[PDB]
């Protein structure tokens, strides 16, 4: 599809046996989910924004499921205020940005 | 034109007569530039991101050009780790996502 950006674009994600609320976000180089219990091992990083930085887990070897698109990447998870979906994932579903 | 995002979708911009770059990023609302000089009046604004909230110069109806693309619009200056371009631009350039 074709999403324009009045609004955020926010889309329908499938991880971890969960649905999900996820901003489509090319600002991201990686993808940063919200608190949630994942199983298996996982490396401490620290990611920077506005504001600073938070901590947060790296996991790796994911599947997302984004409007019915398959990926399988990195997933950072820790107290973001939003979930997004970043360009390691928005690549492997064919997204561009179009002007 | 089609922007891909293996890469950063970094372009040049134009603004207060001075060459940029930065980041076309889809998750942003609004457009934040780190610390520069502009012209015209500004008043003082709050911007939360992924770490907090930081301090900024709002400075309105700006005149903004993006990789080509002319825009006039409100652009944050402050402590922002990365020139960003937000929604508020995009909408005006015809930026949608596609896949
Ligand atoms: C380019 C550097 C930053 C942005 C300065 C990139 N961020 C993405 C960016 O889309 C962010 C998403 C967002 C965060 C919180 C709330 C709502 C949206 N939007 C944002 O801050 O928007 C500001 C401006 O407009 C307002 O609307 C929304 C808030 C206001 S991030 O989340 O901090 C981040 C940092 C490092 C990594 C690692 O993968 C390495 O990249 C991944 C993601």
């Amino acid at each position: 599809p074709q999403i324009t950006l009045w609004k955020r674009p926010l889309v329908t994600i499938k991880i971890g046996g969960q649905l999900k609320e996820a901003l489509l976000d090319t600002g991201a180089d990686d993808t940063v989910l919200e608190e949630m219990n994942l199983p298996g091992r996982w490396k401490p990083k620290m990611i920077g924004g506005i504001g600073g930085f938070i901590k947060v887990r790296q996991y790796d070897q994911i599947l997302i499921e984004i409007c019915g698109h398959k990926a399988i990447g990195t997933v950072l998870v820790g107290p973001t205020p939003v979930n997004i979906i970043g360009r390691n994932l928005l690549t492997q579903i064919g997204c561009t940005l179009n002007f």
